[PDB]
C-alpha cells in the first residue's frame, strides 16, 4: 500500500518523521501490514500552491492511500478513525485532516518483478 | 472534492490565482458545491519533468479531480465543458487542457473526524 | 494515458530522459498508443520526503498509470513485465520498481475540448 501526504511546508517538515511512524502504526493496527512495508511520499507545499478551505487552518493535511481492493468497510473505517485519533498530538485536529482511499485490483499492481495477483 | 492542477511553472505560476477561482466556479456551477469548500493543490513543474504530446504547447495543463461517487454523467460532462470554456481566457485552449475525474465510495473518505458515509 | 514517476532526485534526474523513452516504448509495445501520445510527469524527491521499505535501495522508483477502462489483464500484465525488464539497463532492479494502474471510464475524461466518450 502506497501513501502520499500533503501539507504546508512550514508545518509539515517539523513533524514529518513522527507523522510517518504514526501513519505507519495505523497501517499495521487497522490493516495488519508489517511495519517494514512502509511506503510514504511527502509533498510539502508552499502557501501559494495550497488552496484549502477557509474553515481550516495552516496545518491542514491530506493523506491519499492506494491499496488493494478486497478489504472490508469495517477495516477501512477503523484505519480512518485511527488516523484522526493519533495525529492529534502533532497539532492536526479533526478539521485539519482529510483522507482518501483508492482501491485497484491486484492484477493492476506490479511489485518485486511480478503482477500483484501473482 | 479534491483537485490537483499540473502545468509548467513558467506559465502556471503567473495565472494560478485567477485559474483557482475559475476552477472553483466550475465546481460550484456544475456540481453545486459552495465556494467555501475550495480544495486545490497546484504542482508547478519543470520542463524536464513534464513530457506531454508534441502537438501541444507549453501551456499544457492537467486537472485531476477526486470526489464522491454518485454524481451523474451529465453533471460531470457539464463540468468538463465549463472548464474548457472558462480557462480559455487565461491562454489555455482546448488542446492544452486535460481533465480526469476519479470517484470513490463515501466510506472510503475520512474528513472532519468521521468516515464519509457518516 | 497519464504517467507519474517518483523517486529520489539523485538517481532519477540523470536517467529520466532515458526512462521517459523506455516507459513510452512499453506503452506502445503493450497497449499500442502512438509514441507521439506520450504523457508523463516526473516528481524527483528529496531524502526526507521518500519513506520506502528498507528491503529496497535508493533506486526505488514508483510508476503510476491512469488510463481508460477496457484493456485486458493480459495486456496490462505484459506492460508490467516489459517495464520490469526494460528498466534493468538503467540500474533499477525488480525489487526497486513498483507499478500501479488506475482505470476510469471514458466519460470521466476531458481532452481536446470534449469528454472522452465523444471523440
Amino acid at each position: 500500500p502506497q501513501l502520499k501526504i500533503y501539507g504546508l511546508r512550514e508545518f509539515l517538515d517539523p513533524i514529518k518523521q513522527e507523522l510517518s511512524d504514526i501513519i505507519n502504526s495505523c497501517m499495521t493496527d487497522a490493516l495488519q501490514y508489517p511495519p517494514e512495508k512502509r511506503n510514504q511520499r511527502f509533498f510539502p507545499l508552499e502557501r501559494s500552491d495550497f488552496f484549502y478551505p477557509p474553515d481550516r487552518t495552516e496545518r491542514y493535511t491530506i493523506i491519499e492511500l492506494s491499496m488493494f481492493e478486497g478489504r472490508s468497510v469495517a477495516a477501512k473505517k477503523q484505519l480512518i478513525r485511527l488516523l484522526f485519533e493519533r495525529v492529534q498530538p502533532l497539532g492536526i485536529s479533526a478539521q485539519d485532516l482529510e483522507i482518501t482511499i483508492f482501491e485497484t485490483p491486484k492484477h493492476n499492481w506490479g511489485f518485486r518483478g511480478l503482477p500483484g495477483d501473482e
